[PDB]
């Protein structure tokens, strides 16, 4: 009945479902969640106000909510090996804000990865509250290797004297050495915060090393590789920091939490505890590597750092099309959606960029394997090399429908 | 059948659905959303990253999200009579942070309603980002009348000279005069921001005059009287302000918006544009006045300000029990949920308080009318008077059950 009351809206919703089905989604930060995760978010837990924490709420009627939120906290702790977790943050951005509010004061100096080399807005962009409220100094990757250089970062930290060093990225493909990051922090008396949003699913699956034992605080989105609902999570092993973080999230930054989304976080966390989640990780890794190999081997394309050891990579497209916006547009013409992306030391406009970013998680969740991944990468190459040949694009689009038909979304 | 995979979680959701069904929910900030609102939040829109705004997004394949977000925006504009809307804020709290970021600077001075008299945490509590970043100086209500004194407030503003005045409350039962707050702001060169979270539904129905033509910026939750999903929303008629508001929400404070929630916002807003929504407004007013009438007349209970012209009211219970907190524990024992609440010039610990806050929107959304409202108040009065007599509560509990069964939740 309700779809009949509001056809403009439900038309659009059904349209997005079909668009997800008919597109090869390579946006590295997307995934395809389980029906269970969506169903948890679609429940009447949305009607409950629950300011406060389990056992100390500011409203009655919260005993069941407590069981739910407590499930979520305990499942995170268990899955990531942390002594404390906070599952209330609305987003990754909010989780990160809460941590800054807990460990440093406005105007304090913070080191963060450079936007262009893979850092997130909340790691010090001047347009973000992060850059506005704190004095962020950025570190980069090496210009020749495109890898983190832990000695250079140490040398810079010794000069800069930060209160906090932030590690983690949106577009770095290689394994990060968290033990080195903590060594660096320790050497200049800084806190270390790790934002593992992109890699949390791989930390869970055993395919990326955990920052949890080395960071004072670890943040993540519950979406992305962890294949959860859209939201945030915070972890730590320090009881005192945990009190500060809890106060920072509420009443410091947020009001009432989204308990329906929290339910959905509990769902996702239990899915990631299942042994099958190790299989998903292994496949995420293989699928991304297979796609990258195609570009490595092709002479007109270069993969940043020469490859990947996680779920994503970047490709410099500028020998074949003008810039990354162009490549993003062309691939979209063949129902392959990704995002243009700055590469390290990017020479072009931020609105244009020299690169594209590709990820495996969504296709891996639809059940695709190495060969499909390889084929996709061939079609991307082919579409960019023939971007001005409508007839080729038309043909690729049809080949892609065969593949999407063959691995249905749900 | 995924519920079989996680029975702890899903049993808990069932428990909460039965708690909500067998409970008279009088927490004034709660409501009961339509199946359609829940369904929209349970969609696969949760899979989609949409940093940016309609037409100017960071990622590809966002043409359908844009239709959905544009519906929410267009509906908020039609419904509230505003020229601009931003529907991305994750919460009421995030919405208010964004306005401050847009209109004033850290350290600037702001007047907002005092917490004891029903201002919100984000209107200046020293444990909120609001009081930590900006110099909040509170106005109160008259000590006698327990009403807002616009003369007193004008004079205080003339001493204080705030950059911004914030009006709106979580616990004031009377009409707020937004024309007066704007003439007050105007007299000192201040912006006026109204946070209408509690009354947005009544504004929507015509039962409370609107702040929108008087406030430079209006904020609200989408949950509460507007009967929508948990979320925030921001309105203005000034274009230059709108641009800032948008930059503040993203990349200023947030990252990716919750487009499934935004779909749900769109749903709720079309519901509120339906002429049936005015009938709901009407009953919300009446049901609250009826529950309030019972306490006025009872000699052991005073109702703050003497009564109400909106969806809520406060009651001093200290005659009959020690404090608000105790009231709340007792009433919960008969399946009546509300919250303890400071009364103006609260004497007692804020962990205790002298009052209860009562609201009609949830019970009105279940179909109850004046007789049931009145009866519910009788039951409350009765349970507080008989608070250590378990055989009585047991009886009230049973009579409550008849009424909850009679007005089933969905
Ligand atoms: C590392 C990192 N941290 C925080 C966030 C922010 O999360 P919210 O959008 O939930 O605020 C992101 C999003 N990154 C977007 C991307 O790479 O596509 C991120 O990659
Ligand atoms: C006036 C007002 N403004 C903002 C908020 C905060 O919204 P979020 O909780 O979505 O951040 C509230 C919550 N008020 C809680 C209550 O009345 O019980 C509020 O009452």
């Amino acid at each position: 009945d309700y779809k009949a009351f509001d056809p403009e809206l439900w038309n659009a919703i059904d349209a997005e479902a079909e668009r997800q089905q008919n597109n090869i989604e390579l946006i590295a930060s997307e995934n395809v969640v389980s029906k269970a995760v969506m169903a948890a978010q679609g429940t009447l837990l949305t009607n409950k106000y629950a300011e406060g924490y389990p056992g100390k709420r500011y409203y009655g009627g919260t005993a069941v909510i407590d069981v739910v939120e407590t499930l979520a906290i305990e499942r995170a702790k268990k899955l990531f090996g942390a002594k404390f977790a906070n599952v209330q943050p609305h987003s990754g951005s909010q989780a990160n804000a809460a941590v800054y509010m807990s460990l440093i004061q406005p105007g304090d100096t913070v080191m963060g990865m450079d936007l262009s080399a893979g850092g997130h807005l909340t790691h010090g962009a001047p347009v973000s509250f992060s850059g506005k409220t704190y004095n962020f100094v950025s570190y980069n990757v090496d210009k020749e290797s495109e890898l983190l250089d832990y000695d250079a970062i140490l040398a810079q930290a010794k000069e800069v004297r930060p209160k906090l060093i932030v590690a983690g990225a949106s577009a770095y493909s290689r394994i990060i050495d968290f033990a080195k990051f903590r060594e660096i922090a320790d050497a200049v008396g800084a806190y270390l915060m790790v934002d593992m949003a992109h890699i949390a699913g791989l930390v869970a699956s055993g395919h990326h090393p955990s920052p949890v034992p080395y960071a004072h605080v670890t943040t993540t989105t519950t979406h992305k590789t962890l294949r959860g609902p859209r939201g945030g999570l915070i972890l730590t092993d320090d009881e005192d920091i945990a009190k500060k973080l809890n106060s920072a999230v509420f009443p410091g930054l947020q009001g009432g939490p989204l308990e329906h989304v929290i339910a959905a976080k509990a769902v996702a966390l239990k899915e990631a505890l299942d042994p099958a989640f190790k299989e998903y990780g292994e496949n995420v890794i293989k699928n991304a590597a297979a796609m990258a190999d195609v570009f490595n081997q092709h002479p007109d394309f270069r993969v940043i750092s020469g490859g990947t050891n996680n779920h994503l990579f970047l490709v410099d497209v500028t020998k074949v099309v003008e810039n990354g916006k162009v490549a993003q547009n062309v691939l979209e013409e063949v129902n392959i959606t990704l995002n243009k992306n700055s590469i390290p030391y990017e020479q072009l406009s931020p609105f244009k960029t020299s690169g594209i970013r590709v990820g495996s998680p969504a296709i891996t969740s639809r059940g695709m394997g190495e060969a499909e991944s390889r084929q996709i990468a061939e079609w991307m190459v082919e579409a960019l090399e023939n971007h001005d040949k409508p007839e080729v694009l038309e043909r690729i689009r049809g080949d892609v429908k065969v593949l999407t038909d063959a691995f249905p979304l749900y």
